[PDB]
């Protein structure tokens, strides 16, 4: 289907087994979630918003259910004020702008 | 037209005869652009995204230009790391989210 733009276009995803609320967000190239236990190994990453930088633990190959689409990504954790999922993941969901 | 997402979706907008690129992001509520001078009146607002907040003056009434497509919208100025087109101006000339 299509989503409009009127409203902030949240959507649900399942992710290590809880439901979030998450932005889809174009302008993200990563999809950064506050805080939360997820299995696996992770990194540090330094992840530079409008506002400036935040420490986040990045977790790859983790699966993440979104838009009735399987998926699995890599995820960052950390101090972010909302979920935000980027282009990564709104890639392999097979989402485009059209105008 | 259609713009996928494997890369960052930048477009040429045109304000008061400036050409400038941008960003098309539908996790921003309002375009924000890099420092410049607009005419008229404006008043300051505080923005927030990953890293903290931002100032900006807000500038009611601008024409823009996207694409061919013609809008009269909010732009807020400051100091963004780069050029944002928001929510505002993605509706006010038809964008949505297709998958
Ligand atoms: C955090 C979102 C709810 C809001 N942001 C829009 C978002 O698209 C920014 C837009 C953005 C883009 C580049 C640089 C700064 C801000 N992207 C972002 O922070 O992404 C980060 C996660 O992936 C990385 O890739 C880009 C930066 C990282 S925002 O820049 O703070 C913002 C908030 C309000 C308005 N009116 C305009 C913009």
């Amino acid at each position: 289907p299509q989503i409009t733009l009127w409203k902030r276009p949240f959507v649900t995803i399942k992710i290590g087994g809880q439901l979030k609320e998450a932005l889809l967000d174009t302008g993200a190239d990563d999809t950064v979630l506050e805080e939360m236990n997820l299995p696996g190994r992770w990194k540090p990453k330094i992840v530079g918003g409008v506002g400036g930088l935040i420490k986040v633990r990045q977790y790859d190959q983790i699966p993440i259910e979104i838009c009735g689409h399987k998926a699995v990504s890599t995820v960052l954790v950390g101090p972010t004020p909302i979920n935000i999922v980027g282009r990564n993941l709104l890639t392999q969901i097979g989402c485009t702008l059209n105008f």
